[PDB]
């Protein structure tokens, strides 16, 4: 509304920006084994203990005035893409966005460039503090680089773990509201380009309402027995190319084998706020996404 509000971390004040009740939601489904689903089924796991499509449909049915993205990748059968088109037709606020249809080149770097800056960073490293093996592996990987394969973004399309989904999610979230604009799925703003990423296990039990996040970014924090950690389930951004995620992308461009979750999000947010030596815990209550309307499918 009319007046900007502030919060303090480490004695510095920071602007709270306001994600209105129209801010889009983004879910993600990157599927290794489309063959597990019926040939004309929605290819998202939907079982009583894992009701992920139901969670997404619930969010869409609760937040009628929000766009609901499903950012998808994997070799889907053509009748599963047909199922996805039917979902968009059934629920007019659900918008399916294929990774394949989005250009991520503006966030790319040559593997050769990352490898060689790391070599130079080590080889020039004052003493033998050098990781002998990292130096050795870097020089060999620099050698086995195919012509149209010198891409940090293409490399994550061959990632064998969580890195395939988490790297692309970070870049989807660098695009934020502009993701819907890029996919021609808007029915938005040149300013109001915020977005809230939610993991498909999160359940909106009722209407989110307006949300205040600090300096335009907030993350899932989990607490177990009084210890807090930042988590990848919830990322809320004030706009596209939010500086914290660019900080995270900068680490992904410099640190060889950087983790897209702990470097691409956590470390990036950390650098943006210049944290480090203070309490992780006090930082975690600061950066935490406040909702109270998003439980997981493991609660009573």
């Amino acid at each position: 509304n009319r007046d900007i509000q502030f919060t303090s971390f480490n004695g510095k004040d920071y602007p709270l920006c306001f994600l209105d009740e129209k801010t889009p939601l983004l879910f993600q489904w990157f599927e290794r084994n489309p063959a597990r689903f019926g040939k004309n089924d929605i290819p998202i796991i939907n079982t009583e203990k894992n009701p992920y499509l139901n969670n997404i449909i619930k969010a869409a049915t609760i937040e009628k005035e929000r766009l609901i993205g499903i950012f998808v990748d994997g070799d889907f059968f053509p009748g599963q893409k047909d199922a996805f088109s039917k979902l968009e037709y059934d629920y007019e606020n659900i918008k399916v966005i294929y990774r394949n249809d989005i250009d991520f080149s503006m966030y790319d770097k040559k593997l050769s460039e990352i490898y060689m800056e790391n070599i130079s960073k080590q080889e020039s490293m004052p003493e033998e503090k050098r990781d002998c093996h990292l130096l050795q592996l870097l020089k060999k990987e620099l050698s086995d680089i195919q012509e149209g394969n010198d891409s940090l973004i293409k490399s994550y399309l061959l990632d064998k773990g969580h890195g395939w989904a988490d790297f692309y999610r970070n870049m989807a979230m660098l695009k934020a509201g502009q993701l819907f604009l890029e996919a021609d799925k808007v029915g938005d703003l040149s300013t109001n380009s915020g977005c809230i990423y939610l993991d498909a296990d999160m359940i909106i039990t009722e209407k989110l309402g307006g949300i205040y996040i600090p300096d335009g970014i907030a993350v899932h924090v989990e607490r177990i027995d009084g210890r807090a950690s930042m988590e990848n389930g919830i990322i809320a951004v004030d706009r596209n190319n939010h500086p914290a995620l660019l900080a995270g992308l900068e680490i992904m461009h410099t640190k060889f084998d950087a983790d897209p979750y702990s470097d691409g999000v956590c470390n990036g947010i950390r650098k943006h706020f210049n944290y480090s030596n203070e309490d992780y815990n006090s930082f975690c209550d600061f950066i935490e996404f406040k909702h109270d309307n998003i439980i997981m499918n493991t609660s009573q």
